[PDB]
Formats: C-alpha cells, sequence, structure tokens
C-alpha cells in the first residue's frame, strides 16, 4: 500500500508553523511540491502557517503513482487540511492544475475554508477522453508547459494511463459539485495554457455559488504558472486575498 520508491530530491513536503492563518498548497498531477514551493516560502515569510504536502504516489516514481487512486490524492490533501485545522483559526487553500481541482474538491466538502485560489485548475480536459478511443501502460510525458525555458520543473517522465482515468473521475466529481462552494474565490488562469483549456476558469467561475469571486488572467505564463514569469503577481495578489478574507 505504501510507496516503493524513495522521495526524489526537491520533492519533499514543506511545513511552517507561524500565525493563526494557514494556507494549504496543492501541487499537480505527476508533479511535486517543487511547483508550489516558491509560493509556500513566500507565504511563510509573510507570517502564514503553511502546509505543502506531497501527494501520495508523487515525487517518487510513476510506478508508485500507478498504484494510487484519486482517493489517495484526496487523502493527502485532507491530511494537510487536518494538519492546519489543528493549528489555525482561518484556512485558505490554493493549488495548481490538479492541485486546483483538489482545492475545489476540498472546498466542496469543507464549508469552513475561508477562501480558495485555484491556478489553472482542471475540471474538464476533453483531450483525456479523446486520447483513449480511436492503449499503452505508460505514456511519454509532455515537457513542462512553461513560457520561461530556464525553469526546471520536477515531474514524472512517464504518465500511467491508469492514473489519467483517476484524474478524469476526480475532475468529473469535482465539476458536478461546484455549486457547493460559497467561499471567496480568486481564480487564476493563463491565457496561453497549452494543457488545461482556459475555459476551465469560466466553468469554475459560473459553477461555484460564491458571491465573492473573480478571474485573474495571466498573460505572461503557460500552464505551470507558479514557476513562470507571472509568479510574483500570483504571490502578491494571493497575499492580498488572504489578508482581506482572514
Amino acid at each position: 500500500m505504501s510507496e516503493q520508491y524513495p522521495v526524489l530530491s526537491g520533492a519533499e513536503p514543506f511545513y511552517a508553523e507561524n500565525g493563526p492563518v494557514g494556507v494549504l498548497l496543492v501541487h499537480g498531477f505527476t508533479g511535486t511540491p517543487h511547483s508550489m514551493r516558491p509560493l509556500a516560502e513566500a507565504y511563510a515569510k509573510a507570517g502564514y502557517t503553511v502546509c505543502l504536502p506531497r501527494l501520495k504516489g508523487h515525487g517518487t516514481h510513476y510506478e508508485d503513482m500507478e498504484r494510487t487512486t484519486f482517493h489517495d490524492w484526496v487523502a493527502s490533501v485532507e491530511e494537510g487540511y487536518g494538519w492546519l485545522k489543528q493549528r489555525c483559526q482561518t484556512i485558505f487553500v490554493t493549488g495548481l492544475s490538479m492541485g486546483g481541482t483538489l482545492t475545489l474538491y476540498l472546498a466542496e466538502h469543507h464549508p469552513d475554508i475561508c477562501g480558495i485560489v485555484p491556478i489553472n485548475a482542471a475540471v474538464d480536459i476533453p483531450a483525456i477522453a479523446a486520447g483513449m478511443t480511436g492503449l499503452p501502460r505508460y505514456l511519454d510525458s509532455i515537457g513542462s508547459d512553461l513560457k520561461n525555458p530556464d525553469v526546471k520543473e520536477l515531474a514524472y517522465e512517464k504518465t500511467p494511463t491508469a492514473s489519467l482515468l483517476q484524474l478524469a473521475r476526480l475532475m468529473a466529481q469535482t465539476k458536478a459539485k461546484l455549486d457547493r462552494i460559497v467561499c471567496p474565490a480568486l481564480i487564476f488562469v493563463s491565457d496561453e495554457d497549452h494543457v488545461v483549456p482556459p475555459g476551465n476558469a469560466d466553468i469554475i467561475f459560473q459553477g461555484i455559488s460564491s458571491t465573492e469571486k473573480e478571474i485573474v488572467r495571466l498573460r505572461n505564463s503557460y500552464h505551470v504558472a507558479t514557476l513562470d514569469y507571472d509568479q510574483p503577481m500570483i504571490i502578491e495578489r494571493s497575499l492580498e486575498f488572504f489578508a482581506k478574507h482572514a
């Protein structure tokens, strides 16, 4: 049931105990805490308690990932949420890509969350269904969709097809339950995301029941926006959002 491979260098989770306002940061599918670490460190330096977990099956080897289900990834996030609940009076959740999906999923089940910051969150990726139809156990992963080519992202070099099915099911369930969300939402979307169609931001904006919601368009980033040129804006605007709603 446990992972068989060791944690990769750079994929370690990050925890910081600071003040009574906490932020949970969720990384994406086949990715690792590396993609959220600059945000986590900035929020900790700003005085927030921070939890950046490593999703089960992630940051080790794709064979470990293949053995996981979306319920395992949800459990990692629920565990991090619980860690914060034991420490903080106010909790925000943010996440990139499937991490954004999991942010939404958590908010659909926990009304106490005080705000969410999904970044290129995925609730519908038609290419997954199209990809089947018309095969192999592991697909060659695409290179990281980053506008800045100097940035090194840590993600598995192969993607298990079994795991894509798990992602599809997670997305469908998350999409179906969007109207349960009423907390404030700051929805970031890269205009030029080549992985998650940017209309996802509008599915989310229209689907949630929140009265305080906005879409912020990132014009200088591709999918992996947390490591891309718009990173400072994501951090600054997120910090403003946390302060306003705490």
